[PDB]
């Protein structure tokens, strides 16, 4: 069963439901393709989200890589929406993945934009406004836009609009995510952690699946819209590797925490409890908040449909007056669920691929990729195709024996 039930061309006729030009919230409006509900891709370059971050130019960091032509053709484009596609279906096809994406679209943005108490409103920045087939705009709300990136084409993140006062993605509320990736390229990696971990050490033999990174990013945006992320000023200042410590690397608990494995180790049971502690708060701030509504701002959805959205987002209990309360039992199993078995190291174990054991190493190359065609990349097997010479040893993640599906555009390792 499939989680992207069209499989758009990026030619195909607006509609103005789910193709459409959009604006998100001057800017002209950009072509884009709802691919599920809450979820849509822009397969534009982000020049939009960040006032600052308006050009494609370099301002460079080891890792990073620039050109400004990338995603400018309607056939990068074509390639850029099959890709991440394939990309979702990949990770839907694994049982953590349908977990994973099914907590996502359940993480309707909380309606937390009222300064009336008894009244229950949206927030415009957790919408986009569509253009119909009259030329007029509606709002629609989703949960996830996945972007191409800005002008580092391989810095991939998950990032959203802000509240004025709220802090929607760690006080429980929640805010629509946007997730600047590619699928047109992918780092290398060491197969011996001692190298891998070295900056000085590899070529990157191994290339990343980015499935992997794709599911990374989804994880951070789980995390934001369930407004648990742990504040990015919360961090590991490293002191496990030699080299991390002569260049002073912080690492933030979101990203240990996002990893899984024993980098989530980093953050000690007192640290954990005091999060878990946090984030119930925000959780019971929430039920307060919806208890106090009476009414409902605007005519799209019910008070008693919303309220039931949030019931079943937060998994709140309803006494039958219609009371909420959190279950400190179903907290702890909803926030051990998006923070622990949502992880990237989880994810490795259902794809079977090879990957860094670790966030704390240094990446060594960035790859030029092409995932669209069967005879590259599937959404069953990855690279490691299935009753061939790939399917063996990670063989077709090796990109010294997989050599035709990897262009090797920079080395990072030397630079740091």
């Amino acid at each position: 069963m499939q989680f992207v039930n069209k499989q758009f061309n990026y030619k195909d006729p607006v509609n103005g439901v789910d193709i459409a030009y959009i604006k998100i919230p001057q800017m002209q409006p950009v072509k884009a393709f709802k691919i599920h509900n809450k979820i849509w891709v822009i397969p534009e370059r982000d020049t939009f989200t960040n006032p600052e971050e308006g050009d494609l130019n370099p301002p460079q960091v080891p890792v990073s890589y620039y050109d400004s032509t990338y995603l400018s053709t309607d056939n990068e484009k074509d390639n850029y929406l099959k890709g991440v596609t394939k990309l979702f279906e990949r990770i839907y096809s694994t049982d953590l993945g349908r977990m994973l994406l099914t907590s996502i679209v359940r993480g309707i943005p909380f309606w937390g934009g009222s300064t009336i108490d008894t009244e229950l409103k949206v927030i415009d920045t957790n919408c986009i406004n569509v253009i119909q087939p009259d030329g007029s705009y509606r709002s629609e709300e989703l949960n996830l836009v996945i972007i191409g990136p800005s002008a580092d084409i391989i810095q991939f993140e998950c990032k959203s609009f802000g509240h004025e006062v709220l802090n929607l993605t760690r006080n429980g509320y929640g805010s629509t995510q946007y997730i600047r990736f590619s699928p047109d390229f992918t780092f290398g990696f060491e197969e011996s952690l001692e190298v891998d971990t070295n900056p000085l050490l590899g070529a990157g033999k191994f290339a990343t699946d980015p499935a992997v990174t794709l599911a990374h990013e989804l994880i951070h945006a789980g995390h934001r819209l369930y407004g648990i992320a742990i504040n990015p000023n919360r961090v590991f200042k490293v002191n496990t590797n030699a080299y991390y410590e002569m260049s002073g690397l912080e690492v933030s608990f979101e990203e240990l925490r996002t990893f899984g494995g024993h980098d989530a180790k980093f953050i000690d049971s007192l640290q954990e409890n005091e999060f878990r502690l946090y984030y119930y708060n925000k959780f019971k701030d929430i039920a307060s908040t919806l208890n106090k509504a009476k009414s409902i701002v605007g005519t799209t959805a019910s008070l008693q449909y919303m309220k039931n959205v949030f019931k079943e987002k937060y998994l709140l209990s309803e006494d039958t007056s219609g009371k909420f309360s959190v279950d400190k039992l179903k907290f702890d199993k909803l926030y051990k669920m998006l923070t622990e078995i949502y992880t990237e190291d989880n994810f490795v174990k259902f794809f079977k691929v090879l990957n860094r054991k670790t966030y704390l190493n240094f990446d060594k190359a960035v790859f030029k990729i092409n995932i669209v065609p069967k005879v590259n990349y599937t959404i069953y097997d990855g690279f490691n195709l299935r009753n061939t010479n790939l399917a063996a040893n990670f063989n077709g993640q090796n990109t010294e024996i997989n050599n035709m599906n990897f262009t090797k555009l920079k080395n990072f390792t030397g630079l740091f």
